[PDB]
């Protein structure tokens, strides 16, 4: 069977999609040790999302699937007879999954600890991590939108994808000439709005454009939207989400009976407080559930808050630097050989990043090894699954296919790349592979990974549903 495998795959992989294209193809039975298939495997390329791999891997090994993250709310002391106290503190350790809806919750515990009045100031702390916002050579271009998103230790993630440092832009038509309405979401309040949008006939040309210029906390929205059009959404990047959690949670503090007569700010508790009161705090899910929406819908804002979150156990510096080391590290000591690994972020965004497909399968082997093997491959997409938390990123791809319902892979495409790395588990063997593109210049070769990927589901013992 194995020179059919290899004669059909090398004829996918004679696409003419993957012209100019090099590309990292291996394939190891995990059972036996026996390479099915192995192309340029030793060859750096850009990962692309693949990255989220060595990231997630990283994290079981060094915060442990039981790890949960904390959110606390804290004055000098408890509020005095008038329930009245100066400052106030919102404080993020790294919780990538903090919802509007904590934040009241919070809101309501400093309320229900006596609180009344925050005669002073409210200040978000994020200090847990550094106030490096982005990675070096992220193209600022892309900073608009969700999947750039500024990096802190306190943000407010959006919807039940958990989706962190953005708000949601809602443009609804009004009549013909009439300027379109547009709300800022939870950025209402904090995020400037720079509406030029108009209204156009119905039955027009649609021509709306949302964006943040450079530099700039402003939605600029301009272009025209036909009366008859439905509404538009779109999730937009804010500056600095630690100041945008203030004034939800000074919002929040309002709506629950707290009136706060400072400012709202950035800041770190004082230190200078040896005693200070935590009126209220929250504790996010466990990682091994959080692995879900992060690894399915391949959430770039909690893989970099991971990697700060691996820096501060490995080294107490919620960094970058201090993060990828510790990554790096927690690699090696799973058995994986990093020699043609270059870390550069944990999301994969960066264009700094490289693998090779060897080494990609060495993880997926090491890790499925590992204990946590069962949390680490049931938050991998499942092909051709209906169901976002259970397909991700592959729910439309290979439905209908041997495939479906059986190949655990991660995405990862950007221009000129595409990666799809994962198993194949069947009765003829449990499968490891990946498939790393770099190179071509049309759409990410995403039918032949796709081809591939069915190919081995087929030799791994499936057939396809009829
Ligand atoms: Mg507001
Ligand atoms: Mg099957």
């Amino acid at each position: 069977r194995l020179t059919e495998l290899r004669e059909d795959i090398d004829a996918i992989l004679e696409d003419p999609a993957l012209e100019g294209a090099v590309s990292g193809v291996v394939v190891v039975d995990t059972a036996t040790g026996e390479e099915l298939y192995s192309r340029d495997g030793g060859e750096q390329l850009l990962p692309a999302s693949n990255m989220k791999l060595f990231t997630a891997a990283a994290a079981l090994e060094v915060l442990g699937a039981d790890h949960s993250f904390g959110t606390e709310v804290a004055a000098e002391s408890a509020p005095g007879r008038r329930g009245e106290v100066q400052d106030l503190y919102l404080v993020g350790r790294g919780d990538p999954t903090l919802s509007a809806e904590d934040l009241d919750a919070m809101a309501a515990e400093v309320a229900a600890s006596g609180v009344r009045t925050v005669r002073g100031d409210l200040y978000a702390d994020d200090t847990w991590f550094d106030s490096e916002r982005l990675v070096d050579d992220w193209w600022p271009e892309d900073e608009p939108y969700a999947y750039s998103a500024q990096i802190s230790a306190l943000t407010v993630a959006h919807g039940e994808r958990f989706d962190t440092g953005v708000t949601e832009v809602s443009v609804t038509p009004a009549a013909e000439g009439e300027p379109a309405d547009v709300d800022l979401g939870a950025a209402e309040g904090y995020a400037e709005l720079d509406n030029r949008a108009v209204t156009g006939a119905a039955g027009s040309a649609n021509t709306l454009v949302i964006d943040r210029p450079v530099g700039t906390n402003t939605i600029a929205v301009t272009g025209s939207l036909p009366a008859d059009a439905a509404p538009v959404t779109a999730l937009r990047t804010v500056d600095e989400p630690a100041a945008l959690a203030g004034h939800l949670f000074e919002e929040a503090l309002e709506s629950n009976g707290v009136t706060v007569k400072g400012d709202v700010g950035l800041g770190g508790v004082p230190a200078d407080w040896q005693d200070a009161e935590v009126l209220a705090d929250h504790t996010s899910a466990e990682l091994s559930e959080i692995l879900v929406p992060f690894m399915k819908f391949s959430n770039n804002g909690h893989a970099e808050m991971l990697v700060k979150s691996i820096g501060q156990e490995t080294a107490g510096a919620g960094t970058w630097d201090a993060g990828l080391v510790g990554v790096e590290e927690a690699l090696s000591g799973l058995g994986v050989d990093t020699a043609g690994l270059v870390l550069n972020d944990g999301s994969g965004l960066s264009r700094g990043n490289l693998v090779t497909a060897d080494t990609v399968v060495d993880l997926l082997g090491q890790a499925g090894s590992a204990p946590w093997a069962q949390t680490w491959s049931a938050s991998l997409p499942v092909a051709g699954e209906s169901d976002p938390f259970v397909g991700g990123t592959l729910a439309n791809r290979m439905r209908g296919t041997a495939a479906e319902g059986v190949v655990e892979a991660k995405t990862g495409t950007m221009s000129g790349v595409s990666a799809l790395s994962g198993y194949v588990p069947g009765p003829e063997g449990e499968l490891a592979f990946s498939i790393v593109n770099n190179g071509h210049s049309g759409p990410a070769p995403l039918a032949v990974q796709d081809a591939i990927a069915v190919r081995l589901a087929e030799y791994a013992g499936h057939q396809a549903p009829e």
